[PDB]
């Protein structure tokens, strides 16, 4: 008869914004925050606590230590300073951080679900699955949860409708080799790419919508130095699907074992999410262009992991 | 048949966190953000937009200009860099900022409600009321919305209950002369001060609960350099009461014209909030200690305003 | 600076269930209830008021009269006894048109200038009638239409495919009635082509048929079991109410007037439409395959024929 | 990693309205409904499923049997026909005790190991009976108690003082029934002493009396008007369900077992109590003035006397 407990590890821009989302949304009743920077944790925990009397239902926020994971239900990892303006140097640094973090978490007796946000997210989700020894269902990367929302946002602007009425997806790596699933993107059945094609310079519009999706992080970083709100909201959406046992289909980074003809790689795909984590990957039809790009994205990830 | 539109002026730590609260809560469907720092606005607006596909209902976020206030329903002012480690220098700087901002807003044909967060909030709410020429009902300062939540939070910890089950208030200036209303603070009728009195060193506990309420901002600033989550949440709570026409009693900074035997001053008091702003100030019984402190707080504010 | 005010006219099974949905959801802060049966209203208004201290945000409920519509934002009509077994379709239409002429007349006489949402059956016919009786722009008169049929179809698909209903994108369009049609050319879960998947199952053609038959005949099945339906329609009415008051620009299947869309005119019928604070912003015209085109035209014809007979 | 599962036993006016509140609120993701009247259940389950595609998050509704309680988290009992006019109190208790012995017995035989929430009247008596029949710890058996009476009192005060009900802090404690009492010594709006304010009004003593009489006699007034009450109790049951599943440590007035609190023992009765995922964490013992002490003791005595007679 325990309540719902999330432990956030990494309380930087992304983690702290995620914590605030949880205070606004009341998805869970207990939030523990762990970071090497104990002064930032202390200040954020106090500031966050002071919002909780206005939370829809009780949320308890506290500064924690690894032993606090013993009975946690979800551990969210947003730890690792962002990449400074090489990919393999970043991967090496962050893999060491994850070996340490996941080991400390598992030592506490944690037996819940991991949700990973740290970049490169597909690589670090795969690493978390390997280091934790947990079933694939219980290790999730945020993957393209955010890329898909960006794609829907830009489509909602192009077509002037609620983003909740836009069904559209980005799949593949969270990064340069991601791809739009135009064969499915629609508003109540309106074929969006086909409609854009018929606009003047509609081919340019189709390209721009995806370019602005793909390069959104860069665009935000150039403007204000970091992104955090979009990721925080995506992490909260996945958190909701787990704690409310939704069986909701969300694009997240999931392990493939044969789906899409790929094996032994975490990558962004639609998957059914519920209280046990990823129930299953959803295998959707892709057109030839989509098949080509998705295979290339998976190859890219598996190559990075070999290096 | 217009939707609900908020214009935020000042997109720093406080304003941006408030914007994110609105994206999480879907209180209103349109949010316009104005700041001198147009690059931070550009980056925040993009990042915020990317969260909106997961908002409960549609929220549209855009970068704006003053003409965008013409049909705004609420204008929220969080503009002015925080005080650098004199009070009158701060007041002078911020009063000039407000004369400019409120003048530009009124020039747009704005005819809604102002909600002010910039410190000193009671002084700047009073200034906004004077500069805008609007009825007192339509100019609100956040006042002790946050101090009251801090007080309830610390009481919820002392008594181990949901903060939503703690009825407790801070009134007076948002600052050094604020006061706890212990004559009323209760959980389902349990007299909290009386119960604390009976604990060992209970007098020390009563003092600490208020000291930690009063000095919370300082404590948070010492730890992480600024506060923003508690204020953002309080601003969102007031925003909710207005747009959902609640007639909710909240402690905010309101103009007194005879209530509590005070005139011509904005100060933190319980007030009924609804779609027209502050419907009325609620005049509660105060004990002698409370009467003394509240009068002193109002005097302090009126003295600052004379200087 | 007035709040959001809904007037419900017709406080039977459907209307009372809609009122309770509003108390649970806090979409608006004021709900006024009108019915000829003033004892039921008095009793329901008290019972509903007693739930409001636990509503998410303030909801005020009161018993009303037509003068209360003067500053109403939305008038929801669920008035008219349900069709009695053996009562002819044309007899039901005749009686409900009379009721609506009266109701809409008294509403407009209050100086109401908001939006109508109609639930009473036959909903497409009575929405059209409300539009004609009221004199309002088409944007401001909405029938619940297939808001409920679409949810039923999505529910049954969510069971067939074992996922959240919110992850099923599927629609019923046409008349809220015997002539409605599934839009299988677009029904999908994250791009999964549902009809194509079903076809591959053993006796999959049978499954496809059953999913639609169970959607089409749902009201009959519920009435046979418990005598009336109300929760599904109350929830659909609440969903449309949310789209209006939260100004969502949400695409929902409702009964809307066509003036050229789908090559039809002068008929209200169930179609996807963008809903916001001004009501129906526009009808969304989606591609239909040949079978869907055929059935949709027939549904529109059927509705126009019924109205010609009335 | 199982989800949150509620089993409702008793799908009449109260239970069905509670089910619909769960569909509106998405407190839990699975709702199973059990009743002797399997046709009503079949019809209600379909109607409710059709609302779920518009629920905030997934809610699965199904018709159930007792074996489905094995992994239920909460069993809510709203079973028993309401008391018939002229039927004696002792006759009603006798019949409902029999029903409860049967229901609780079949639930425990499923290997259920969750929490009971009981609504059936007389609720304090039947909560005590559920505690005794089930063998569970007192924390895990809760009667709705004065959850509804408190909301009624707050509603009437919110009208008297013209503010949001959520801003009125006021409570009814004691038996859910004739012997309940208002806690005027604490009823306040942001510290405003409500009884003291009312006393100062002309005929204010009359107003104070009427506010309580209208609270005490609300069910009678609603039944006289429309034959049964259900929305207020459904909403109160939903509020307790929320406190449990969201682990709130919220203070709510419910029927709880006293073992020394208020100087009473061996009785369930309406009191403020902290509610969280384990059920009733503790009873809150608040100061009562002399009049409140007198009435509360009398209410507890009345309940113990009724149980002695049964
Ligand atoms: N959509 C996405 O998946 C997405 C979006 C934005 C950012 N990111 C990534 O999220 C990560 C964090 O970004 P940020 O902007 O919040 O960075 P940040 O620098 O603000 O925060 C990183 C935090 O990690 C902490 N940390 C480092 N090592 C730790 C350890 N061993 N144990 C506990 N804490 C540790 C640091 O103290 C710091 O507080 C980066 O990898 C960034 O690229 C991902
Ligand atoms: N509870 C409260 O009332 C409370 C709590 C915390 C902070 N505050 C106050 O809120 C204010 C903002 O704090 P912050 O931490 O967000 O500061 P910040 O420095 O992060 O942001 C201030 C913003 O105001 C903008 N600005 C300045 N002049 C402007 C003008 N003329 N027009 C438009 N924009 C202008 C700046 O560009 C900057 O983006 C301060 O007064 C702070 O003390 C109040
Ligand atoms: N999806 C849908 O559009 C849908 C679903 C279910 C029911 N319905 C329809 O909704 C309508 C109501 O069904 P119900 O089961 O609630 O019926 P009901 O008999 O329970 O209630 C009808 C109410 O209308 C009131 N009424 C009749 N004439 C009136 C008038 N002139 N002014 C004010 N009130 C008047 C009656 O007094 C009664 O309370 C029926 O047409 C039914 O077929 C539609
Ligand atoms: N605030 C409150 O605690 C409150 C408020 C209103 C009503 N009530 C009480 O709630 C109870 C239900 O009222 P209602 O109006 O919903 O009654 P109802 O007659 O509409 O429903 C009672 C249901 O119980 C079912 N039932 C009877 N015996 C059963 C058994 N052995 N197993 C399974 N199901 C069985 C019946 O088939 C029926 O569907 C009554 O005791 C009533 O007085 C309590």
């Amino acid at each position: 008869f325990k309540g719902n407990k999330v432990v956030l590890i990494g309380n930087g821009a992304v983690g702290s914004s995620y914590a605030f989302s949880l205070v606004n949304q009341s998805i869970v009743d207990e939030l523990v925050i762990i970071d090497l920077d104990t002064e930032k944790v202390r200040g954020d925990v106090m500031d966050l606590k002071h919002a909780t009397p206005y939370s829809p239902t009780t949320v308890r926020v506290k500064a924690g230590e690894y032993s606090d994971c013993h009975d946690a239900d979800l551990v969210v990892i947003c730890a690792g300073a962002a990449q400074k303006p090489t990919r393999l140097d970043l991967v090496s640094k962050n893999l060491k951080i994850f070996k340490s973090i996941v080991g400390e978490v598992m030592a506490s007796k944690f037996d819940g679900i991991f949700l990973v946000a740290t970049n490169p997210v597909d690589i670090l989700a795969y690493a978390t699955w390997k280091f934790s020894g947990l079933p694939k269902e219980r290790v999730i990367g945020s993957g393209t949860i955010l890329d898909s929302a960006r794609f829907r946002l830009l489509l909602s602007e192009a077509f002037d409708v609620a983003p909740r009425s836009v069904d559209a997806q980005i799949i593949g790596e969270h990064g340069d080799t991601e791809l739009p699933v135009w064969s499915h993107a629609n508003i109540a059945g309106q074929p969006l790419k086909t409609l854009l094609e018929q606009r003047p310079e509609g081919k340019a519009q189709i390209e721009q919508i995806f370019v602005q999706t793909r390069d959104a992080a860069y665009d935000i970083i150039q403007a204000k130095g970091a992104t955090y709100y979009g990721v925080a909201m995506g992490l909260a959406r996945i958190t909701e699907a787990i704690f409310r046992n939704e069986d909701a289909v969300l694009t997240v980074s999931a392990l493939l074992e044969g789906e899409y003809e790929e094996e032994d790689v975490y990558i962004g795909v639609p998957a059914v999410i519920n209280r046990n984590g990823i129930r299953n990957v959803v295998e959707i039809p892709l057109n030839d262009e989509e098949q080509s790009k998705f295979a290339h994205s998976a190859k890219t990830l598996k190559d990075i992991m070999a290096e």
